[PDB]
Order: structure tokens, then C-alpha cells, then sequence
């Protein structure tokens, strides 16, 4: 297994760059609309602690340089809709896909396309932390790339990317401009939550690596959900939702193994270590493919 | 932060279609007025485990061959082999077609893979060109014709074509001129590769990356020779490092103000010793699909 991303050529259609003075992101044109960070519109002064709604009160369409590669695409309208910017544009965007906008869960992926000066440098794989920050490979000016997934026609976007934290890890919004976890777009020091281990995906490569034929793990008993997370919590495992449960059903009826007993052959692992074996090749327990990654390589 | 970074396949994406011979799909290439794809689909169950290519391919026709591009069908007028790779002339020439060339790749580079079934594109991801010739990559049945490529500027360099699936589960295929890298043949049977090496200056590369994100916990105030680092490496399949190599990583070796041997050094103590239960960038095991250029542009 391998982190695989989304062929990234849909939302390489719809990056573009938006200015204001020297400040400089990447926006997302859908429609005859680009989308971008509100943090454009502040000065590298006034990042310190914005008043967004008087930085605001003070632009007009004009103040906005919103460009595809070198070709400028006219502002004829703006606003604010919590931490992101929404400019009316005067051109529908040729390329836009088909496309929603959804907020996900901690522990779900999503292909990120990395972007500078509205140019895509890079796409990867990236799974919301328990803690909602993402370990993603972002430099100055990557503000405005977006994370997404695609499913058939469809563009799924769901992040949008803001800052930096000190421990090196990063923080953004979704479409809506809504930050996942306690996060503010202000320059000032910010600390995630201790993370956790995604519990969910863990669950996810067991069943992936008993699809491959790697099963001297599984055990004769089974576990409530209840007991399984009071006891998982001990050990820095995220506690299991229904959502949760839902989602391996999938991965459960191809093997046919209960989510439960696959719980408590995991609670083994944790209480009695690997003593020395491995899984699919590793003595490490991997918590970033999720069970629609797990089908998506089997 | 550091991950493993594709190229974006969007150039690419719009030059892939579906080929079909027989009851044998597959993916096509299509840039200009012409269509790669890997010449195993004219066979057919019995003709896989010694296909006479040449015999096999002068008994079809132009219409033997059904190329779609979504869904419009592309007439095939005209048809010819160059080594494992199929060229189908058709009519109409692809308007996405981007600036491009055909590159054969060195062992230790890496490269872009997007995976595709039917023409349709499906995922993306980085390989590396192993040393013994294989690429550890994810592909199912149904993905041969798909490329691998990397992207300077805005001009897409084609380095691969997938053909095969070794028993091991690594993988196979040829540059873009239908030449496989490696001692492989596009016939039905389970072949091995040669011993595979570790990309030794690539796993230089990457401890720099750890060590630019914060990550110190391996380096040593030991040194080493060239050579004698040389020597322990080839002893556990670590690919020797060249004076090349060891200018290459000069930038990364500056931007940290660690000396490549004083890495080298590094390296050995781990090679010798272990990780002793830790990790390096989230990682158990020393990691050799990142090229210091991937590094460096990443940083
Ligand atoms: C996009 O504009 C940019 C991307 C950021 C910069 C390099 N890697 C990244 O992820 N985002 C910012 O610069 C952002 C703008 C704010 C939200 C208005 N600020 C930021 O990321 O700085 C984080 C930060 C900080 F604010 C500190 F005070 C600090 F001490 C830090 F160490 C730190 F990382
Ligand atoms: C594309 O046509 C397909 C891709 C392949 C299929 C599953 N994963 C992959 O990468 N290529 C083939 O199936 C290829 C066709 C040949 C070149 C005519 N054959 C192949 O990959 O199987 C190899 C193989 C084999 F031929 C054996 F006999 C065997 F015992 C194996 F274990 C084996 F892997």
C-alpha cells in the first residue's frame, strides 16, 4: 500500500491567484466565483491580530488583482462568508467540474494540490488529525490550496489551507471558511490538542492486511464498542463512532469478520504488543488509509 | 513538512484513452495524431506465453483496433510496432496534447505514475526506477498503458509504460519507446529480478529532510572516508555513492551545515546498529524513493 491521490487535473482547472498591494494566495474559480483565505485583503502588519470586517468595509471590487496564469479576471463583486473571501468574477470559469463542498471528518483523506502564485506544484495525500490539523508540505504562499476528493464526476472539496502551527503541522477551513479545530486566522501562537491515533483506519489496514492473506492476529473472542473504546483511550486511540462502525461494514462483509471481534483482536495488539511480528510488512500500525483507501487498492 | 509528492497529471490526464483488441482493454497515450499503448493487447489467452509479436500483428487490421477518447470512438488509419510499444496512427489529433518528450529514466530517479482503468484516470502517485529495474508500484489489472512521467517547466517528460506484475508484486514496463527497463518480456510467465539494491544517496537526502524538519536524533560527531563508507554500504545492498552523488546533495549538505561524509557517517551507524525502535519522518525504515532534487524543491 501506497499513499495514492486524486488525478489532481480538475482542480488544476479551477486555481488561480489573487492579490491585494503585494500580498499574494491562490483562490478556487468555480463558476463566477473565486474563493480565497480572507487574510489577502491584511497587510504582514496587521496579520498580528486583524480587524477583518474594517480591513474589509475599506476594499472595493477594484483593490482585488485576481489573475488566471497572467490573464486577469475582472472583480465585480465581494464578501465574506466567515474566514473566506467570496469575489464575483465576470467570467464563468470553462473548466469548472462537477463539484460540492463538504466538511469531513478527523481521520478521512483528501488529495491536496499545492499551489503557489496560482500554479500547482504538487499533489498528495493527507488524513485530518483527531486533533484537526493535517501533516501537510506547505511553503509561503501555498495559502488558498485546497484538499478534495473525487468521486465519479463529482469534485468533493473540502479543505482550504490558512497557516502554520509551531509544532510544524498545518490548520485551514473548509469552503465555508469554518476552521476545523480551535483555530484563528491571526499570526499569534496557536497549540493543536494532543493528537490520537485514528482508530478507524487502524481497524481499516487489519482488514487490509487479512484481504492479503496476513492474519495471525485475529483472535477467538469479540469486545463491545463500549469496553473497546474506554479501553482504547488508554492507549491514545480515538473512541469509535457509529459513523465509524458504518464505514468498515464494507471491509467487514468482505472478510467476514464482525467490526467487534476485529476490535478486540486490535485491543490484543494494544494490551499485548506485536512481540516482535508484523503486518503487511511493518511492526507499525498504520492509521492514515481509510476504508475507502483500502478499496480503492484492493 | 515532508511528503511524498507527485507531479499534478492533469497534462497527462488529457491524453489518456481506452484501447481495445479483442476482449483485451487497456490504456493509450494519445499525443498528436498518435496512440501508445503496450503491444500485449492483440493477444489473446493461448497467444500470452510466447507471443510471436511480429506474426501476431501482421494478421490484424487498422479496425481490429477500438480507440476511445470518452465517448468518441478515433479511427485507427494506420498501425506499427516499435519494440513492446504500439503506435496507432488515428485522424483526429488531441488538442490537450502538451509540450512534451520521451525520456529513458536512470536507476535512483523517480518519477510520477498516473494510474488508470479504461482510459480513465484513477490515481497518482511517486515511484522510484529500482536498481535491479522494477518499480514498487500499485496497479491492478486493467492499468497497462499507464504512464509515468515528470514535468519541468510546462513540458511533461514520458519516462514509462506499464506492462507487468512480477510474482513478488513489484512491477514492470518500458521507456516510450517500448524498451523495458530491466531483463523483463512482455510474455506470460513469472519472472524474478535481480537482488534489489537500496538508493543510498537518496536515503541521504531523506535524513537530510528529517534533519530539516527538526529531526536530529541519528547524527553522530563520527566521520568516514568515502570509501570506507562505500564499503560497509555495499555490504548491506546499499548502492554505492559516486563524487556525483555526493555533489548533488552539496545543497542540502549547506543548507543544514552538515557535511556529506558527517551524513555518510550517520548512515553507517544506522546501517550497522539499527533504529532501535525509533522513526525517522514517521517512518521505521530508511526511506529511498526521494531524490535530492525532490528534497530540495520540497524544503
Ligand atoms: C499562507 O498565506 C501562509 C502559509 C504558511 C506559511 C508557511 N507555511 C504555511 O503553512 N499562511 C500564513 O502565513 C499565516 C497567515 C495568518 C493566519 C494571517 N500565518 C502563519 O502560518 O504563521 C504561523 C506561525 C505564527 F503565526 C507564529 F506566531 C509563530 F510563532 C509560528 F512559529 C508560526 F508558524
Ligand atoms: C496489464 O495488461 C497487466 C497489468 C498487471 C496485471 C495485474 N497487476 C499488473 O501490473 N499486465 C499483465 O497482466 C501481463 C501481461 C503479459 C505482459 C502478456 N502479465 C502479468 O503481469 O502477469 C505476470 C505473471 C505471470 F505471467 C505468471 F505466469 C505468473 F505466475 C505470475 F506470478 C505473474 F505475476
Amino acid at each position: 500500500f501506497r499513499k495514492m491521490a486524486f488525478p489532481s487535473g480538475k482542480v488544476e482547472g479551477c486555481m488561480v491567484q489573487v492579490t491585494c498591494g503585494t500580498t499574494t494566495l491562490n483562490g478556487l474559480w468555480l463558476d463566477d466565483v473565486v474563493y480565497c483565505p480572507r487574510h489577502v485583503i491584511c497587510t504582514s502588519e496587521d496579520m498580528l491580530n486583524p480587524n477583518y470586517e474594517d480591513l474589509l468595509i475599506r476594499k472595493s471590487n477594484h483593490n482585488f488583482l485576481v489573475q488566471a496564469g497572467n490573464v486577469q479576471l475582472r472583480v465585480i463583486g465581494h464578501s465574506m462568508q466567515n474566514c473566506v473571501l467570496k469575489l464575483k468574477v465576470d467570467t464563468a470559469n470553462p473548466k469548472t467540474p462537477k463539484y460540492k463542498f463538504v466538511r469531513i471528518q478527523p481521520g478521512q483523506t483528501f488529495s491536496v494540490l499545492a499551489c503557489y502564485n496560482g500554479s500547482p506544484s504538487g499533489v498528495y495525500q493527507c488524513a485530518m488529525r483527531p486533533n484537526f490539523t493535517i501533516k501537510g508540505s506547505f511553503l509561503n504562499g501555498s495559502c488558498g490550496s485546497v484538499g478534495f476528493n473525487i468521486d465519479y464526476d463529482c469534485v468533493s472539496f473540502c479543505y482550504m489551507h490558512h497557516m502554520e502551527l509551531p509544532t510544524g503541522v498545518h490548520a485551514g477551513t473548509d469552503l465555508e471558511g469554518n476552521f476545523y479545530g480551535p483555530f484563528v486566522d491571526r499570526q499569534t501562537a496557536q497549540a493543536a490538542g494532543t493528537d490520537t491515533t485514528i482508530t478507524v483506519n487502524v481497524l481499516a489496514w487489519l482488514y487490509a492486511a487479512v484481504i492479503n492473506g496476513d492474519r495471525w492476529f485475529l483472535n477467538r473472542f469479540t469486545t463491545t464498542l463500549n469496553d473497546f473504546n474506554l479501553v482504547a483511550m488508554k492507549y491514545n486511540y480515538e473512541p469509535l463512532t457509529q459513523d465509524h462502525v458504518d464505514i468498515l461494514g464494507p471491509l467487514s462483509a468482505q472478510t467476514g469478520i464482525a467490526v467487534l471481534d476485529m476490535c478486540a483482536s486490535l485491543k490484543e495488539l494494544l494490551q499485548n504488543g506485536m512481540n516482535g511480528r508484523t503486518i503487511l510488512g511493518s511492526a507499525l500500525l498504520e492509521d492514515e488509509f481509510t476504508p475507502f483507501d483500502v478499496v480503492r487498492q484492493c
